[PDB]
């Protein structure tokens, strides 16, 4: 698949946060009404060391039935700092993406979106890129505020920064941790909370997408 070269990746930390204060400009969050035919999910590894694997699964949608797997190995060359998650693992993913065949209609990340003390996580970041209806999903808080649900399947809060909504908290597993949903770029906070609760099977913890692409990621250790 095609997508858009924004910036540069060879950068130190400092210019790379000024960089998604720029993009930050860029993201639309608009709602993604209707259901989806063909959905992605993109998962990292790093199988011992010095040796980053990507994985994109897409699948079709209502069925989860596997339409595509593919996979890039490459060096890792920027270090895990909260924040700016995209600088580590988005080069990886694009080079995977390069390979994508099946178009999807949404593309859902392992990390934050729009759940970002800049607003720019790695899923809206990686929709800049490719202009697609992202997703982010994270087993983890990075940014913003809110109430633990209860422990019912289903029962969500908001997440907030002061006043404003920036993604939700959803428990789709009783006796689980809940899960982080922010939306990307050309997605919004209802939308995304709809999309993973549908991508979400009874009696799992993690959306089809991307527990599927972590799958593949073990599968696929060189
Ligand atoms: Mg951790
Ligand atoms: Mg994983």
């Amino acid at each position: 698949m095609d997508y858009r070269q924004l910036h540069r990746w060879d950068l130190p930390p400092e210019e790379a946060i000024k960089v998604q204060n720029e993009l930050r400009k860029k993201i639309k969050l608009t709602p993604y009404e209707g259901e989806p035919e063909y959905v992605a999910g993109v998962d990292l590894s790093f199988p011992g060391k010095e040796e980053g694997l990507a994985v994109i699964v897409v699948l079709e949608y209502p069925s989860f039935k596997i339409l595509e797997v593919v996979s890039e190995r490459g060096e890792i060359t920027f270090p895990y700092i909260p924040g700016l998650l995209a600088f580590r693992q988005g080069p990886l993913f694009l080079k995977a993406w390069e390979k994508l065949r099946t178009k999807p209609d949404v593309v859902v990340f392992d990390g934050q979106g729009l759940a970002h003390p800049r607003k720019l996580g790695i899923a809206s970041h990686m929709g800049l890129f490719i202009e697609i209806p992202t997703i982010g999903v994270a087993k983890s808080r990075l940014y913003g505020t809110f109430k633990m649900p209860e422990d019912k399947r289903c029962s969500w809060s908001y997440l907030y920064d002061g006043e404003e909504i920036i993604g939700c908290v959803i428990r789709t597993k009783e006796g689980s941790a809940p899960i982080f949903v922010s939306p990307g770029h050309l997605m919004d906070v209802e939308s995304s909370k709809r999309l993973i609760k549908a991508f979400t099977l009874p009696g799992r913890r993690i959306p089809e997408p991307t527990r599927l692409a972590h799958i593949y990621t073990q599968r696929l250790k060189k």
